[PDB]
């Protein structure tokens, strides 16, 4: 069937959009080639509409059905609980798009009677109606990039009332079933250090390791009604409260499978017959689907001893090599299978025999050295998009602080430490806003974070060695330096000098701000210290931090 049908109504913005990088007094201190940075807007939504619209055909064979039978057997061991309206409400972001029924996100979180009364009747309607398609809003994402211009990603999402109900019925399933079904292959269960650990141990576990990533063209569009149905049969394998089963079935038939698309102005835009990107189960269902197709494709291509790592639509496979040219032929057979399954490639997969050349979740493993000269593997990425985004956040306050999220995910990296930490801690000092909490996303879920808790969070996540890394690899140092040339970012030498200043200004304030100077910026001094564990770090509730993915999922912690 066609992934989408369109009436020709435009996808409309909910407010004023900017596409050129706003500039302020701080802008040039970070990035000077302002014209290489842009933000996607709703002005380009029509090209994405063309791009995500095509016919899917699926040919499902025994390898496909065998794997599914395996996954369901695992799924059968999962017990999930219904969440209460109250529990579901506190998972709602403070800033989540308001209902069309006279209440917003803060209404939800306060368990206000208007919100709770509406939520109860959506629930009841779900239990009493398994047919009537549920309405969705279609919007264009404003995301910041660097000239390669990409058209805007789209977001399709049901009303605030449906979204609370979704959590009641499926929050516990989507958090817990994926690890049980996919085991160590489920990606969102790992912190960045645990991901590096798994990749390395896996690579080492092969007699002759080969690895490749597989990038599907517009994954959401390739998801068919069969797929969304298949993943419901997985869910329904769980031990469930009868109200949960009924609601999951209802949400599957009415919403997950398909539904009408309405713009921010109230006009019908068309019909969806593929994955909606703004539903709770988006991440879990894409992960499951990508894992089923790929697993099944590993058998068609007779790839030997595969260890897959899947995060939504993002897939890396590490297997036993069969010889370079035979690996090349293998992957072509992998791709013909994936294609039959309705998941053809963007870029054709390539075999890699150097772990550090594999990109997965936009990231690669690299090596540096700790205080003792020990080799230590860490996760990193091309800093271009991080830097483009930080330029923007340098002038405009945004719903998500990518700089903050990147500091946490890439704390051990050359670029996060030397540039991101230096830049934004300088900004925060001048506004006296270190204790002001800021929203970032980690694995698609929203978190409110104090810049001041950074060294404690970084210690827990990556360990004290993130504050001591040095002697980075030549390829990593070159990729960073070269990105800086491209973007017009001061060279790493300038950052070091600025950081001695930021460090000094931080220690001057004493307390936690000083701990920030001490731990985050110890790399910037000759008279560097011994970094002992932070006392208050065990008091942090880092439970629930790397357990599941919830992108599109409207989840707050
Ligand atoms: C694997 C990590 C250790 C490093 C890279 N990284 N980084 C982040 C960051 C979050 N804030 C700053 S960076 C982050 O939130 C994610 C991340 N990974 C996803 C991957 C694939 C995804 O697929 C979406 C779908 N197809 O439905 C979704 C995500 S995510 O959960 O939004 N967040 C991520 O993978």
């Amino acid at each position: 069937s066609m992934s989408y049908t369109w009436t020709g109504a435009l996808i409309t913005p909910c407010a004023a959009e900017e596409s050129k990088l706003p500039i302020n007094a701080l802008s040039n201190s970070l990035l000077r080639h302002h014209n290489m940075v842009y933000a996607t807007t709703s002005r380009s939504a029509g090209l994405r509409q063309k791009k995500v619209t095509f016919d899917r055909l699926q040919v499902l064979d025994d390898h496909y059905r065998d794997v599914l039978k395996e996954m369901k057997a695992k799924a059968s061991t999962v017990k999930a609980k219904l969440l209460s309206v109250e529990e579901a409400c506190k998972l709602t972001p403070p800033h989540s798009a308001k209902s069309k029924f006279g209440y917003g996100a803060k209404d939800v979180r306060n368990l206000s009677s208007k919100a709770v009364n509406h939520i109860h009747s959506v629930w009841k309607d779900l239990l009493e109606d398994t047919v009537t398609p549920i309405d969705t809003t279609i919007m264009a994402k404003n995301e910041v990039f660097c000239v390669q211009r990409k058209p805007a990603r789209l977001i399709v999402f049901p009303d605030l009332g449906v979204r609370v109900c979704e959590k009641m019925a499926l929050y516990d399933v989507v958090s817990t079933l994926p690890q049980v079904v996919m085991g160590s292959s489920y990606g969102f269960q790992y912190s960045p250090g645990q991901r590096v650990e798994f990749l390395v141990n896996t690579w080492k576990s092969k007699k002759n390791p080969m690895g490749f990533s597989y990038d599907t063209r517009c994954f959401d569009s390739t998801v068919t009604e069969n797929d969304i149905r298949v993943e419901e049969s997985i869910y329904q394998c769980c031990d469930l409260a009868p109200e949960a089963r009924q609601a999951i079935k209802s949400l599957t038939e009415r919403l997950y499978i398909g539904g009408p698309l309405t713009n921010s102005k109230g006009q019908n835009c068309g019909y969806r017959r593929c994955r909606a990107s703004g539903v709770l189960t988006t991440s879990c269902g894409n992960t499951l689907t990508c894992y089923l197709k790929a697993s099944a494709a590993c058998r068609a291509a007779k790839l030997q001893d595969c260890t897959m790592l899947v995060n939504g639509d993002d897939l890396v496979v590490i297997c036993e090599s069969a010889g370079t040219q035979e690996d090349a032929a293998s992957l072509r057979v992998f791709t013909e299978a994936m294609t039959r399954y309705s998941a053809p490639p963007g870029d054709p997969p390539q075999p890699e025999y150097d772990l550090e050349l594999i990109t997965s979740c936009s990231s690669n493993v690299s090596v540096a050295h700790d205080a003792s000269g020990k080799r230590v593997y860490y996760l990193t990425r091309d800093p271009t998009t991080p830097l483009a985004r930080a330029a923007w956040e340098t002038a405009r306050h945004t719903p998500v602080n990518s700089w903050l999220g990147n500091i946490i995910m890439y704390a051990p990296t050359l670029w996060a430490r030397m540039i991101l930490m230096t830049h934004f801690f300088s900004i925060l000092l001048a506004q006296e806003q270190l204790e002001k909490a800021l929203d970032c996303q980690i694995y698609g879920a929203c978190y409110s974070i104090e810049p001041l808790d950074l060294p404690q969070i970084i210690e827990r996540l990556h360990g004290l060695s993130a504050f001591s890394l040095h002697s980075y690899s030549p390829g990593e140092i070159n990729r960073v330096a070269s990105c800086l040339r491209k973007l017009g970012v001061p060279p790493l030498r300038v950052w070091r000098h600025r950081a001695r200043s930021v460090r000094a200004r931080l220690l001057s304030q004493g307390g936690r701000a000083a701990t920030c100077g001490k731990y985050l910026f110890n790399w910037a001094v000759k008279t560097k210290l011994k970094l002992t564990p932070i006392p208050a770090a065990s008091q942090l509730d880092l439970s629930g931090w790397f357990v599941a993915g919830y992108s599109g999922g409207d989840i707050y912690h």
